This record gives structure tokens, sequence and C-alpha cells, in this order.
């Protein structure tokens, strides 16, 4: 009858349901609860979701955990506002910029996962690595945007910018400074942040606490 | 006009790629290449995939990197046998489970990651965490299997099983002894081994190589 979905702040798997939903226009009710305070791994939730994880959402009698399944069934229950092309060769390219954006988790998180894990804890020969390997991914993204002139996947809001996007606000989130060496991203990024649906949809701890800082070097 | 599939032995995201061309008994071309000659990295995959990854995949005009791009591509495009039921709350837990199975790379491969990325190095004290979480990811899908009675998602073969078997496949090709401590799993692995398309897919290399043997002793 009406979505209810369970979520964080500052959690990308969160905001990809949040937008899908916001972009739909669909009506949903939801919890936002605390990870400080362990809310995510409260009974409520692990009735749910056994893994005491969010976001969790239900819709009716529907219960569906992954934050990629939930975005499959919202697009698949509410084809009104479509994130899909209807060409299947166009939707193939959305599908492949989705689901690729799990490379920037591990070749970019990784530096800001490093520099905590064990910090203060030179390895400069190593961390290189690291740090050169976040540069490497962000070039294809940077090429992406590049060639399309517009979104990640097409010259059309899509799926793929709502897994896309987050991953690119929480790296500004900590501090990278995309102007100059990611020209595109960053100007992807300045017009995505003016989208109405990003704006209801910008982490709600963020904006009372400081930035992290953790990519303040990346460059 | 026909798919090619560039593949290699052994590469989880490979095969299900294989399993859904011959599930739906889609005509292939496929070039298997080498991973210790580093094929994967010849110039011929780089024109179609810039990460150097296999699979790269291409059907006429159409190219699809990502596995699970690839799958969902060939679901769309070909729909004569479908991977997916139809009804909408059903799907839903389809899609849950094939994207849930990520979890069995974190959880449950880091414990064969971590026994040579510095082995001959004890560290038991830890060691008994991810030994121990490896049990508890597992204890999911044995659950799983124990409500549906058939396969991962459903009481039919779905796009999940796609996903999830080659990863089972793959700890039992480490060693894992699934009998009795995971019997619905070992059901479960005992029945896709039977299945014509699987034992079609079967990673080449495996037959006259020795099973690395990194889960002899998870039990």
């Amino acid at each position: 009858s009406k979505p209810f979905v369970y979520w964080g702040s500052g959690s990308p798997p969160c905001w990809k349901v949040l937008l899908v939903l916001q972009e739909k226009k669909i009506d949903y009710d939801e919890k936002i609860i605390s990870f400080s305070k362990k809310e995510h791994k409260s009974e409520e939730i692990l009735e749910l979701n056994p893994r005491g994880q969010v976001p969790t959402f239900t819709d009716g009698d529907v219960v569906v955990n992954e934050s990629t399944a939930i975005c499959m069934y919202l697009e698949e229950k509410y084809p009104k506002v479509p994130l899909f092309p209807s060409d299947t060769t166009i939707r193939a390219k959305v599908y492949q910029r989705m689901f690729e954006t799990s490379n920037i988790s591990t070749n970019v998180m990784e530096f800001v996962q490093y520099k905590m894990k064990n910090k203060d804890s030179i390895d400069q020969v190593l961390l290189k690595e690291k740090k050169d390997k976040a540069h490497v991914e962000l070039g294809h993204w940077e090429n992406y945007l590049k060639q399309t002139g517009g979104f990640v996947a097409t010259k059309e809001f899509t799926m793929a910018d709502v897994f896309f996007f987050p991953m690119v606000a929480l790296i500004v989130r900590q501090g990278a400074n995309l102007k100059d060496s990611y020209p595109n991203i960053f100007k992807y990024y300045n017009m995505m942040m003016d989208r109405p649906t990003i704006v209801k949809t910008m982490p709600p701890h963020w904006a009372e606490s400081d930035s992290p800082g953790n990519l303040l070097d990346l460059c």
C-alpha cells in the first residue's frame, strides 16, 4: 500500500533508495535510525532483516533489503516514471554503469579505509599504490562523463546516476578537490547537487558535523 | 546477431554469464582466455573493456562488461526462457538473493584471502573472527535453502541461482566439507552439480589441477 523505509544518515545504499523514491515521486513512510546508537541492530529491524542492516524496506506484504534489489523492485512496481530508457541496447549501458560503481568503493574508499584501520603507521611505499589506484578509478568516470556531456550513462538522468552520485557526494564530503583535477565529475557533482531530489536527500547529519577530511590530500 | 564472450576459467563472474546463456539456450561464440598468461590484459580486450577484465561481452553492436549487467541484458534481450518469474513480489525476492550473494565473497572468501596475503603469520586471535564470520554468512543461505526446499530464492531455478551456485562451487573447490555442517547447501550443491548446464560450464582448469584446499579446515 505504502512503502516504508528504515535508513540511516551517510549510507550510500540508503541514499540510493531515497533517490529512487523521490525521483519516481512515490509517497513513502520512513524511520530514520541512529547508527551511533545502533538502532539498525534493533529487534524491529532484525525481524525484517536478519543481517541487522539498513536499508530495510517494506511495501505492503513485500519485504526487500538489498539496496539494489529495492531499487529494481521500485522500478518494476512503479513504472510511471522510468529510471531506465526503453531501448534494450541503451538500457544495457545503464546497467553497465550502475554495477561498475562498485569499483569506486573498492578502489577509492580503500584510500580512506587504510588511512584509518592503521593510521599513524607510515607505509607510503604501498600507500602510493592506493592513492594512485584511486586516481585511475576516477579517470574512468571522468571519461564517461566527458563522453556523455551530461549524466553518468546517458544524456538523461537514470538509475546509473542513483548509484553513482552518492559515491561522488561521499568523496567530496571527505574533502576531495575535484574542480581542476576532475572537471567533468566536479561539473556533474555541481549539477546534481542542485537537483531538488538530491537536495531533499542529503545525509541529515552532514550539516552540523565536520567533514572527516580523509580525501583532502587526494586531489 | 550472435553474442560473443571473452572469459576465463575459475571466474565466478564469467560462470554467471555462461550459465545464463546455457540456461536460456542462446547460441554464442567464445574466446577462452588465459589468466596465467595475462590474455585478459590483451589489446583486443582493452579495446572493448578499458579495465582489462573478463568477462567482456559483445552482441552485435552492443558491448557490455559488468557480469551482472551482462546477465540483465541477456534476460531482457532474450525473454524466451525467463530466469525471473512474472510476479513482481516474487521477482523482488529473486533480486534480493542475487545481490545478497556479494556478502559471500566478503565474509567467506576473506578467510581464503587472509590465509594467503600473509600466511605463515599466525593471528588466531583475529583469525577466529574471520572463520566465525564465514560460518555466520553460510548460515543465512543454509536457512534460505531450508525454507525453499529447492533453489536459493524460490522452488524454481532463477537468476539468483546463477549468482549463488558459482560461489558455492568455488567454496567446495577450496575443499569445504558441507555434508554434515550445512546439509541443505550440500544438497543444493549436489543437485546443481547434476544440472546439465552446470556440467557444461564447470571451470575447465579444475579437472587437471589440484584443489587449493584453503577451506579444508572450514567445516
